[PDB]
């Protein structure tokens, strides 16, 4: 809805920086609605859902197992670490590191994760196969939050990550059971309380992803829709404003409202 459009430009100027809109449809694919589509924006942690994504598939194959247990040490540690810094000690499965790089954004369980796939050229080579040829990954964590001007490392487009998450959700990539851990996963998202989902309606389905950085940067990925099932897939980005956290997640829950608001 343009009406919506209204917004992200309100929100541009609010911020004095670009935003990155797009809306999906989940089933068909089709473009609703697309405000710098196809500019880069760095994807922040957004990216540990493409991340447990690639692991995932690893599970599938054989590769891996979600019960495997990793012992990581107190090197390894990264800022942003609130639930691998906990079990220093006996270690966490697969399982419990993608649930807690997703619910809780944990940088250490990512860093963790993206070494038993083969690091960033890995993951970057899992998105150019299932036909991502925008989005990909640089650096490790906490670095790829960097956000400097004009750098492609570690950036994806509005458009890339949308088609790229839809397939993940619904394509043939993962099996029907690993689809539903992934979701499982996004649906119990803990850090993204402020954004898109305080404009939501009850009853409504979500299934979300944020991720914040330097340069003001900031952003979401979600699949949502009304009576408890997704059925658009959305994404928003931003970079460059000097506002702070507080006015990036208010001009991000508007947007949501707008959008909701014209379902
Ligand atoms: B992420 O954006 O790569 C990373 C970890 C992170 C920490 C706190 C809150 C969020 C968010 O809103 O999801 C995060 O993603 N960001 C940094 C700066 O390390």
């Amino acid at each position: 809805h343009p009406e919506t459009l209204v917004k992200v430009k309100d929100a541009e100027d609010q911020l004095g920086a670009r935003v990155g809109y797009i809306e999906l449809d989940l089933n068909s694919g089709k473009i609703l609605e697309s405000f710098r589509p196809e500019e880069r924006f760095p994807m922040m942690s957004t990216f540990k859902v493409l991340l447990c994504g690639a692991v995932l598939s690893r599970v599938d194959a054989g590769q891996e197992q979600l019960g495997r247990r990793i012992h990581y040490s107190q090197n390894d540690l990264v800022e942003y670490s609130p639930v691998t810094e906990k079990h220093l000690t006996d270690g966490m499965t697969v399982r419990e590191l993608c649930s807690a790089a997703i619910t809780m954004s944990d940088n250490t369980a990512a860093n963790l994760l993206l070494t038993t796939i083969g690091g960033p050229k890995e993951l970057t080579a899992f998105l150019h196969n299932m036909g991502d040829h925008v989005t990909r990954l640089d650096r490790w964590e906490p670095e790829l939050n960097e956000a400097i001007p004009n750098d492609e490392r570690d950036t994806t487009m509005p458009a890339a990550m949308a088609t790229t998450l839809r397939k993940l959700l619904t394509g043939e990539l993962l099996t029907l059971a690993s689809r539903q851990q992934l979701i499982d996963w996004m649906e119990a998202d803990k850090v993204a309380g402020p954004l898109l989902r305080s404009a939501l309606p009850a009853g409504w389905f979500i299934a979300d992803k944020s991720g914040a950085g330097e340069r003001g940067s900031r952003g979401i990925i979600a699949a949502l829709g009304p009576d408890g099932k997704p059925s658009r897939i959305v994404v928003i980005y931003t970079t460059g404003s000097q506002a702070t956290m507080d006015e990036r997640n208010r001009q991000i829950a508007e947007i949501g409202a707008s959008l909701i608001k014209h379902w």
